[PDB]
C-alpha cells in the first residue's frame, strides 16, 4: 500500500497551524504501521531549504507553467517538492502576501498542487506511483478532481481539517485549470456560483475523513458545514464519510523530553514543573506566585477560536486571582484589546502578539490551565498538548474538544476520568462558569494533582491513527 499525502505545510519545515503538526508526524507513523507513505508539498523557500538531499525526478509543463518535481527525505520520510519558483518562491505564508492579501494567482498555485498529486498516480515519478492520493484541506482539493477526470488511476481520500476554508475562486478560472467544463456543476466543484476547491475535494474523493469523530458528525449540520451539508449528508449515507482522531507528536510535545523547557517533568514528578511556571511568570512580567493559577492562551486571536470570549471574561478571571499568559495573533481588535489588558493589569496579565514556536512550549510547560474556548474545533491540538503537559485544558464542548476532554464532574472524578474543564455555550458567562470550576479545583491541591495525572495518562497516538487510515485505504 503506497500513499501520497498532498498538502501545503509540514512541521518543522513550514507551519502556520495544526495541519503542519499532522503532516510532520502521520506519514512516519504510517510507515511503522506498514504503509509506504510519502508527502507532496509546494517548494516554498523554508521547505526547499530543509530537504537537503532533494534530487530531480522529472520536469513538466502544466496549465500553470513548468514544474521540476524534486524528491528527498526529511526525518526518514520521502518528500516530493513542486519546484515552480514563479508560483512558490516567495517568503512567508503559503496563502497570502506580507500585507495579508491572498495571492492573486492562488487559484493556480493550489490547482497545480492538486494536479501534481493526481499526475503522480499516472507515473510522473517513473520509480513510484501511489495507490491512494490522500489530499488535505482545500489547498489539495483539486487532486481528486484531476483523478476523476483521468479515469481514477488511483483511489483518493480527502481529509477535512477545517471546513470554514472553502478555496473559493471565480468561475471563469475554469478556463485556467485544465478541468472539464462539465465539472462546473452543483454535482461537481461549483458552490454558490463559484469554483470551490473544498467542494471539489468533498465531491470527487472516493472517501472523506475529518480530523475527529465529532467533527465528522458536525459537518453534516448547517451550522458547521456553511452550505456543504447536503453533500456530506449524502456521503454519510453512502458510507463515504468518517472521523479519525489526530495523534500528538511525542518527539516534539512531551514534557518528559522537551528540550525547550527550563525543566523537564513527568506524570509522577509534577513538582519539576514548578520551575517552568516560575520562569514563565518572570518572562511575561507576572508576579512570581505559586499560589495563584496561571491560565494560558496559545492561539489565533479570532472568533473561530473564541478569544473574544476570553477578553470579555478576563476581568472575572483576574478578580478571582488568576493570571493570564497569552501568545497569539489575529483580529487587530483582539490584539489591541489584550495589549490594553496587559498595560492595565501588569503583573497579572502577560501578552505577546505574534507567532513564536519555542515560546508556545514554555507556556505549555509552565501554565496551569490552557484556554481553548473554540466556537468550532475540528480537532484542537493545543488542548491535546495541554493534557500531555498536565496543563488542564478548559474547552467548549464542540468538535474534537468534545471527543478528548472529560469535565471535572462528580461522576468523572469518581470514575477517575476527569481531565479538564468543559463549558457548553459560546458566551462569556458560560466560559466564566468553567473558569470558576477551575478556581474551585485549584483550592483542592490533591484533587488538582489527581486530575493532572489523569490528563497526562490520556494517549493520542499517530500509530493508532495510522491503523484506522490503513483500514480505510484497504476498503477503497
Ligand atoms: N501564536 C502562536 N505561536 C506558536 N504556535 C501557535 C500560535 N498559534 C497557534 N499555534 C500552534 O498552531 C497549532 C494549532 O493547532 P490547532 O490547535 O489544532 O488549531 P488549527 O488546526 O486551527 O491551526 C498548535 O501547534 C499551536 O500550538
Ligand atoms: O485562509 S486561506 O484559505 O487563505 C488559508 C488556509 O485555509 C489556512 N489554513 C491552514 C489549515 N487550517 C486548519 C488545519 O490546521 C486552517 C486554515
Ligand atoms: O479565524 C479566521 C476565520 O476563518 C473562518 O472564515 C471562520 O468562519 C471565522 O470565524 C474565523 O475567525
Amino acid at each position: 500500500m503506497q500513499v501520497l499525502h498532498v498538502c501545503s505545510e509540514m512541521f518543522p519545515l513550514l507551519k502556520t497551524g495544526g495541519l503542519a503538526d499532522v503532516i510532520g508526524a502521520l506519514p512516519a507513523a504510517q510507515i511503522a504501521d506498514g504503509v509506504d507513505a510519502r508527502v507532496l508539498l509546494p517548494a516554498f523557500p523554508d521547505i526547499r531549504r530543509g530537504v537537503t538531499d532533494a534530487q530531480v525526478v522529472s520536469r513538466r509543463d502544466t496549465f500553470a507553467g513548468h514544474i521540476t518535481l524534486l524528491f528527498g527525505h526529511y526525518n526518514g520520510v520521502g518528500i516530493y517538492l513542486i519546484d515552480a519558483p514563479h508560483l512558490y518562491d516567495r517568503p512567508g505564508s503559503p496563502y497570502h502576501d506580507t500585507n495579508l492579501f491572498a495571492y492573486t494567482d492562488n487559484v493556480l498555485r493550489f490547482a497545480l498542487l492538486g494536479w501534481v498529486g493526481a499526475e503522480m498516480a499516472s507515473g510522473l515519478d517513473p520509480f513510484w506511483r501511489p495507490d491512494v492520493v490522500h489530499a488535505h484541506d482545500w489547498h489539495a482539493g483539486l487532486a481528486p478532481a484531476y483523478l476523476a477526470a483521468r479515469g481514477r488511476p488511483a483511489k483518493s481520500v480527502f481529509t477535512v481539517h477545517n471546513l470554514a476554508y472553502q478555496g473559493m475562486f471565480y468561475a471563469h478560472h475554469m478556463n485556467d485549470i485544465q478541468l472539464p467544463w462539465s465539472f462546473f456543476n452543483i454535482h461537481g466543484l461549483e458552490f454558490n456560483g463559484q469554483i470551490s476547491f473544498l467542494k471539489a475535494g468533498l465531491y470527487y474523493a472516493d472517501h472523506i475523513t475529518a480530523v475527529s469523530p465529532t467533527y465528522a458528525r458536525e459537518i453534516t449540520e448547517p451550522q458547521f458545514a456553511y452550505g456543504m451539508e447536503g453533500l456530506l449528508q449524502q456521503r454519510h449515507r453512502e458510507g463515504r464519510l468518517s472521523g479519525v482522531l489526530n495523534g500528538v507528536d511525542e518527539k516534539i510535545w512531551s514534557p518528559e523530553t522537551d528540550l525547550l523547557l527550563a525543566s523537564r517533568y513527568t506524570r509522577d514528578t509534577l513538582e519539576d514543573k514548578a520551575e517552568n511556571k516560575r520562569q514563565l511568570q518572570i518572562a511575561m512580567g507576572l508576579k512570581v506566585d505559586d499560589k495563584v493559577p496561571l491560565f494560558a492562551v496559545v492561539s489565533r486571536l479570532t472568533s473561530q477560536k473564541g478569544l473574544d470570549l476570553v477578553l470579555e471574561a478576563l476581568p472575572g478571571l483576574l478578580e478571582q486571582g488568576g493570571q493570564l499568559a497569552l501568545l497569539g495573533a489575529g483580529d487587530p481588535v483582539l490584539q489591541e484589546g489584550f495589549l490594553a489588558a496587559a498595560a492595565e493589569y501588569p503583573g497579572q496579565v502577560g501578552v505577546q502578539i505574534g507567532y513564536h514556536e519555542a515560546f508556545s512550549h514554555r507556556i505549555m510547560g509552565g501554565a496551569d490551565v490552557i484556554l481553548v474556548p473554540s466556537r468550532f474545533a475540528p480537532c484542537g491540538l493545543t488542548q491535546l498538548y495541554g493534557l500531555k503537559y498536565g496543563t488542564l485544558p478548559l474547552v467548549r464542548r464542540t468538535g474534537g474538544l468534545a471527543d478528548t476532554v472529560s469535565d471535572c464532574s462528580l461522576e468523572n472524578l469518581a470514575d477517575g476520568v476527569a481531565s479538564g474543564f468543559v463549558f457548553e455555550d459560546s458566551n462569556a458567562w458560560s466560559l466564566l462558569r468553567a473558569i470558576r470550576r477551575a478556581f474551585v479545583l485549584w483550592s483542592r491541591p490533591s484533587l488538582w494533582r489527581f486530575v493532572q495525572r489523569q490528563a497526562m495518562a490520556m494517549d493520542f497516538s499517530w500509530q493508532v491513527a495510522a491503523k484506522s487510515y490503513r483500514e480505510l485505504y484497504y476498503r477503497l
